[PDB]
């Protein structure tokens, strides 16, 4: 059988899918960041890390990048100094909206082999399944 | 929804079982070299690597780590000068052995939350959405 193999058969699936249907470039932790600042603006890093759940590098490296891109900007809170606001830019918006549709149809064709109601199944026997082994 | 969160999520529930019920300290692709070289006793390098599906960089880091512990030794090839031949050390057996029955009982837990019929649908369910994405 080999559950194991076929966990990681099943999400490198999905990661190629979103390669190959969403983006090359933006991947799937810089979209959860854009996506979180489209729900909060001015959320500082420290929170939008939390949201994501991110560590504090690799939440760095992820604002950087999409900083470096024209996707959001950085503010030092002018309250606390060591704490910084980040907000999207206008092309930051954009990007979000365009991935977010493409998202939503790579979803459902990553789904798309499963009627509806195996979907379901789907979705219950892995949940079963994960929160059992998280469960101990 | 969102099957890229679960599919994360099942992976990293495998990953956990492996820690807590399999083993700390030697890893699955470790494991998988050990037993590459069960099957194939003094299997060059290169070939191993091949057989567990790891790149040259990785693989060199798996052999030297399982070299540190006494489980394989590592031998130029005498007709080939630049060719490595790997064969288990006899503690590198004996803890090939000890993983086995622990990782046959660690995957039986795993799918023990669902019955043997739903079983065999978890796994049909996976294999046509992986197939269907790996096949574009």
């Amino acid at each position: 059988t080999h559950p194991g193999h076929l966990a990681r058969r099943l999400q490198q699936a999905h990661y190629l899918l979103w390669n190959t249907m969403v983006s090359e470039e933006t991947t799937s932790p810089q979209y959860a960041v854009l996506n979180a600042l489209v729900a909060e603006p001015g959320l500082d890093q420290r929170t939008v890390g939390e949201r994501v759940g991110l560590d504090r590098s690799t939440i760095a490296e992820v604002v950087s990048r999409l900083g470096r891109r024209g996707l959001l900007d950085k503010v030092r809170d002018p309250q606390d100094g060591r704490r910084s606001l980040l907000r999207l830019t206008d092309e930051g918006l954009r990007v979000h909206r365009r991935l977010g549709v493409r998202i939503a149809r790579m979803n459902q064709v990553f789904l798309a082999p499963l009627a509806a109601d195996e979907q379901a199944v789907f979705f219950d026997l892995i949940r079963r399944v994960a929160d059992a082994a998280e469960g101990l």
